[PDB]
């Protein structure tokens, strides 16, 4: 299971400067140094890289556009076994009621408890209602991680009205609750972990050095 | 001349996660699209790479331990002969009054105007005297990157007392002032440009994921 504490996001797809298995790997092994408990991570080769380089539990997605579909996290049965092959610890997946390539949400879930028994869930939701409905499912951990990135959460961010969402989901929820989405800074780590959350996945913050570069320089230009 | 605004050190020595040319040429690179004026680099390989990267000016470094010297940043003109081949815009040494294992800094600067007389200069200083003797030796840039980071400068850091030893640096000087060492949050970078630093240079706060994830580590241990 994962400990509470830091768990570090530790991404970057194509044409982001840190693109690659190798760099995600000594990314995560900086993380571990620096006391993080675990990493998600996207793509079984990343996992893969990872899982050579730190023994740190790893939440897996991947990340794959399919037509017809605005579902791009774990989408499909073929993402859920290039997970299961990756032996991640813990499958992350889209768990809205959005339309699916293939596979409902329901099966997914099934799919995963059938096929790998031994690894834990987490579902990624943007509404308290999806949480509730992941926590009916048997989801491990509900994770906020689409809280502001689907059509109807346009604008919304976890930390608007000091973590409003984020209690409203620990409030309507006893399963585990993870902060994961615009995480910052250490004073929005500790106020997540002080409502009460499992544990915070921290992604940009860390790994995506141009989006901290964006943070300093954008400080200059209010 | 390097411009107005954020410099980012890209380094990562031999014992840390991310030593790699390549990897620091994508932490240079993640700046750039951040919005970084100038990169800070170590090593000619570093550099070169990083030179083939972005067309951002860098200030170029050899950290190099000798014995019987304190001295580490550009040591001497062995360092300097691999930052001239490195084609950086500024070369930065430790401008310090401790002995150098070989030529002493001012035989170090006369060095540098003799054999690349194109190339810009930085003092790495640890106090107002050596900022003093800088600005003496004509250099182009003068930093705080060594305050607290020498035997005569234990506890002391650079944003203490609302930056008051920057306040003294600038005060003393008529060179451009550089704000670099422990510059770690978008609130210390405000602060210094708005004290009248040329620039400032930020490093672990963008590209060491194990230092950032410490600090956030670190709030939930206070
Ligand atoms: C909507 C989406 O794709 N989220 C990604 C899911 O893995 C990452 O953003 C992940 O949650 C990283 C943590 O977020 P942040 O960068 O700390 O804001
Ligand atoms: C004393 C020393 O070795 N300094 C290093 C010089 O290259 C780095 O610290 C450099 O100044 C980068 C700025 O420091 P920070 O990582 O932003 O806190
Ligand atoms: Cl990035
Ligand atoms: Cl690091």
């Amino acid at each position: 299971m994962l400990p509470h504490g830091l768990i570090v996001s530790c991404q970057a797809l194509p044409d982001e400067p840190l693109h690659s298995s190798f760099i995600m790997s000594k990314m995560a092994l900086a993380a571990y140094e620096g006391g993080a408990v675990g990493i998600r991570a996207n793509t079984k080769e990343d996992i893969l890289a990872i899982k050579e380089t730190v023994d740190l539990p790893v939440i897996g997605i991947v990340k794959r556009d399919y037509d017809h579909s605005d579902v791009f996290i774990t989408a499909t049965s073929k993402e859920v076994d290039e997970l299961i092959e990756s032996q991640c610890e813990v499958i992350a997946l889209d768990a809205t009621l959005q339309q699916r390539p293939k596979e409902t949400l329901d099966e997914l879930v099934s799919y995963i408890r059938t096929h790998a028994p031994n690894v834990e869930i987490m579902a990624d939701i943007a509404t308290v209602e999806e949480a509730k409905n992941a926590a009916r499912l048997g989801f491990d951990y509900i994770g906020t991680t689409l809280h502001g990135y689907t059509s109807y959460t346009q604008g919304q961010l976890l930390y608007q009205n000091d973590f409003q969402f984020l209690k409203d989901v620990l409030q309507s929820v006893d399963a585990k609750v993870i902060a994961e989405g615009n995480v910052i800074t250490p004073d929005m780590y500790k106020r997540v972990m002080d409502l009460g959350v499992h544990c915070s996945v921290v992604g940009g913050a860390i790994t995506r050095p141009k989006e901290i570069t964006k943070r300093f320089v954008q400080i200059m230009e209010d």
